[PDB]
């Protein structure tokens, strides 16, 4: 089996448009969250997200971005930074069969999926949909919407896991590495935000409600006075690099991924299990001669989830547990981005030697005692990082990434 | 390591069982109907491959609750499956080597439009409910199963259009083999409605012409054809690595001797079939038997038919095999037509016969030397290959073989 490496990087997210932006709000523990006129107009409880703050305007070829929604322009921006971050160019990975891309959302795009329904029962019907609807609405959409435009000739797919869709993306381009298919794969995803699909979450009691008149104490992961998560959108995109091939091209490599963990709990919609995401930082664990100093937890923001993991991790490591922070209490859940996003912000404290705060714990939670909850931005020699994903429907993904 | 196949199930326009499909296709059976609620929506296709079940009452209440059409579809062939399979629940419930990558082309545009429609009414929060996000989100198929059937291993969906259920097989077959899981369920489902079906009607890619003649209106290599089918349904597989079948005594269909996944780079709804070359040739490598029988992805579109064709050619050259568009029959049930149409090309290669490319007056002049086969035609298959081909130049294909 081959190894995978991580050779370059992009982000568009709710605290910061690049690599740069993203690094200093972490050390700096900023919130990305506002309050949205959009979400309160739509008759919403939650009035607070984790928005993109760039005009999109001209960045994107008109003949590319007429077939986008959101989520896709996203991750196309992502992966352009990416693409320059690892020090690639067209001749050496387009149409090229051994590079390929994973990436996806965790809701496609009900905007637009609502508009091409709006649209089709007014006066004009079929005439006022237009023909680009369905590579914007497509759960498909962003693998389809970069592979095309980048000349992508390998593998082109999206995964979806709901929570965990991006962290599969990425754990799946490493198997395409390690059975020796592809050379190189660009993996991660986007979400689109928007009240079409807020509303969803908020319908189903799973958003902050009661911290809309302060947006930036609204995600608080561990706080004993959480109330849901703060629902975010935004892009990722990694370029997942086979060894031998990074290390004769004279590439950066920010880590290798040594452990990937999918697991499911055949338990409970909803609700976490528990021992599913046991047996998933295990399977990621497996083999690893390293410990684990950094954990960039799931840890969402809501009451009986952000506890289970907790005591997953209890259980996984015992006494020796590694170093803990929810970057979501400054970031927000950007759902099917936030797999790739996590790895990023994990990869970020990996190269710079630091542990972003798990800020707003203004009292923490009981069940969160005895371990170690990073509430303060501490530089550390981090050698061995573990992020953890865990989506509705039971499915849970675990990366451990470790510098060579 | 080697990967078989040990169990099918299927909800389909030509069939709620493998028995009723089977009869469809050796009789060359049409699926689609004339469709009152596409007609009403304002849109120009009318025409439609349903399923022809009322699902009401089949999952239980507190099951189906969280689940879409798709995901109805894709857990009825699933429990069709595991009885096919002979799994008991101690066999594969509650088990971290068994697991379950299924999805949709397109989740649940019905219930992403209720959910916005309903927040827009006089009860907002109250009337989009609990239930939306796993009816919509695009990894519905799988969270839906994974759930109710105690799976422990892999859950997830490939999304990929009409590719999605083929890369749903093929990543199994890679968890096979990289030894991660004894056993995968793979497969798919999609909802049928005017929602979905009238995003393709406005970008042309549906037929028009037929309304009048539903059963006629999916004619893939007809000179005349204008478009596909639209059609909903599920499938799913029961993908297990060979020793652990062997031992437990196993009915083996065949085995996955081959998978191609690539990528076009090129135009996002016309195929360029340079792709699927590469596709079918990735598919084949390894594989020095003949293929004795191809089921195209063949959607009765004017450019994508003879795209496709071109492609055979270029890999086949005159060794083409044995072709036909199953499509003609059932129509183009998007991200499940993958895992349905292996189904069907398994049933072909357990059966011993080559189903009818049907509906075929006037046989496109760039299809003339092909053996495109028209006719029910008993024969004994040893290797089979299945094409899917999505937007976004995303392709699939599968090689099955007969142990
Ligand atoms: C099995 C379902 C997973 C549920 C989790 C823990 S995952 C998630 O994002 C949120 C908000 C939850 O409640
Ligand atoms: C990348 C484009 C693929 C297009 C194909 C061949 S895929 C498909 O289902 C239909 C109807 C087409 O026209």
């Amino acid at each position: 089996m081959k190894r995978a490496v991580i050779t370059g990087l992009g982000i568009v997210s709710s605290i910061g448009n690049n690599q740069q932006e993203v690094l200093a709000s972490l050390r700096e523990g900023r919130s990305g969250i506002t309050f949205s006129q959009e979400l309160k107009d739509s008759g919403m409880r939650s009035h607070v997200w984790g928005n993109v703050k760039l005009d999109t305007t001209g960045l994107i070829d008109r003949k590319v971005v007429r077939f986008m929604s959101d989520a896709s322009i996203y991750a196309f921006l992502s992966m352009e930074q990416a693409i320059a971050d690892a020090g690639l160019s067209p001749e050496a990975y387009q149409n090229n069969p051994r590079v390929g891309l994973i990436a996806g959302s965790g809701g496609g795009s009900p905007r637009f999926q609502v508009f091409g329904a709006d649209a089709m029962r007014g006066p004009r019907g079929l005439k006022a949909v237009g023909p680009y609807v369905v590579t914007k609405a497509m759960a498909s959409g962003v693998s389809a919407c970069l592979a095309t435009p980048f000349k992508i000739h390998g593998v082109n797919y999206s995964i979806s896991s709901a929570c965990a869709t991006s962290a599969h993306c990425i754990g799946n381009a490493v198997e395409q590495i390690q059975l020796g298919k592809q050379d190189i794969v660009f993996a991660g995803g986007g979400e689109e935000l928007c009240w079409e699909m807020a509303c969803e979450f908020d319908a189903m009691g799973a958003l902050s409600t009661k911290y809309n008149d302060t947006p930036e104490k609204a995600s608080r992961t561990y706080d004993a006075h959480r109330d849901g998560f703060v629902i975010a959108g935004g892009g990722g995109m990694v370029v997942v690099e086979e060894l031998e091939h990074a290390l004769a091209r004279g590439a950066h490599i920010y880590a290798e991924i040594v452990g990937y963990g999918a697991t499911s709990d055949g338990a409970d919609m909803v609700a976490p299990s528990g021992e599913g995401a046991v047996r998933c930082m295990k399977m990621a664990m497996h083999g690893v001669d390293t410990p684990i100093d950094y954990l960039n937890s799931h840890g969402t923001s809501t009451p009986v989830g952000d506890v289970k993991e907790l005591a997953a991790i209890r259980e996984v490591f015992g006494d020796k547990s590694p170093a803990i922070s929810a970057t979501k209490a400054m970031t927000g859940h950007s759902l099917g981005a936030a797999g790739v996003q996590e790895a990023i912000y994990s990869l970020l404290m990996l190269e710079h030697g630091f542990i972003a705060p798990s800020i707003n714990i203004e009292e923490l939670d009981e069940q969160a005692a005895g371990l170690n909850i990073v509430t303060e931005t501490t530089d550390r020699e981090l050698t061995t990082v573990m992020s953890n994903s865990f989506g509705f429907g039971g499915t849970n993904a675990t990366l451990v990434m470790r510098k060579l």
